[PDB]
């Protein structure tokens, strides 16, 4: 296609610099965040986007990620969410390891929340949103760290347990396109600040 | 590890604009080559690597990029050449596609030159040299397209198969570190210019 997939985590919270895993949970954009999603939406700017569909995780943090980087959101919808962690919402990961010694959010899934074949699905279904406007205009995902990485493990056909191997910090964008015919992962990582 | 395994392609040249698969080759940078290798090493600087260990190809035009990226090389092999491409050294990928339609590097190789398995194993012992050094340095790898591709693959330790799910473009650079004990892909696509 002539058109791009980009995705765009969210800023800085008081838990995502402890590392705790946070889905559900209302937590608010630090300073730094703001001033992150401030530079992120920047850096859109130069992207040159062919008048982009802009979809948003309902979370407040996302939708104040979205409005800080000066986007216009199209949808709002449940189906950008973070993975539900369920019991282990607020944990970090050594803290989960002192049980689950080799838990990978990727292989194990969360008790209590969302499995790896649940967000298997909800990833595919966000990518074949995505191909459904690509048609015409490129589209930006405001979403999580894990999701986002999940979106972009299945666009490049992977099995979601492959999501180990991306990064996705605050206020980053990765960017996914083809070449040659193949689903591609452009940019990953791409931070303005 | 506290280490990262970096990698930038070359700087464009004459074919490289065309699409055109460059191996064994010596093609020269184009002046937009040298600008954005210039650039490349100006990004370089703000990286803040710790005493690197720079590899380069012993093509021209990749060791030009790292004098121009104002980088001083501390081994030259050709074990970060550029995939061998025999028989299709010159060629486009829709040239050769009109006699192998469904043609991809990462799966039929090049006839006359590396086959598949071959790059699998050049592509593993340059993870395994990064490695060494990782242990108290910063690794740099100036290379071309698709070995970097099948450096970062392996990195990430999936099928080389998979090398076509990762752009490259002229003068990027790509981050490969670790997540939670993980071998991991953290940055790609990075451009200064």
């Amino acid at each position: 296609r002539n058109h791009r997939l980009l995705l765009l985590r969210h800023g800085e919270t008081a838990w995502s610099t402890l590392g705790r895993h946070t889905g559900g949970t209302e937590v608010e954009l630090t300073d730094t965040g703001r001033t992150q999603a401030e530079l992120a939406g920047q850096l859109l700017g130069e992207l040159e986007l062919d008048d982009p569909i802009v979809i948003c995780s309902p979370r407040r943090r996302t939708l104040d990620t979205a409005k800080l980087a000066g986007l216009t959101v199209n949808e709002v919808t449940g189906l950008l969410a973070e993975w539900d962690y369920g019991s282990y919402e607020g944990l970090t990961t050594p803290q989960i390891r002192e049980s689950e010694p080799d838990w990978l959010v990727w292989t194990h899934g969360c008790p209590a929340g969302e499995s790896v074949a649940q967000v298997n699905d909800r990833a595919d279904s966000a990518v074949a949103l995505a191909l459904e406007h690509m048609s015409s205009r490129d589209v930006l995902f405001v979403s999580h760290g894990h999701f986002s990485r999940a979106v972009i493990t299945r666009w490049v056909q992977l099995p979601l347990a492959e999501g180990s191997r991306f990064a996705m910090p605050t206020a980053s964008i990765g960017i996914c396109g083809f070449e040659h015919g193949v689903r591609q992962l452009a940019v990953l990582g791409l931070t303005g600040h």
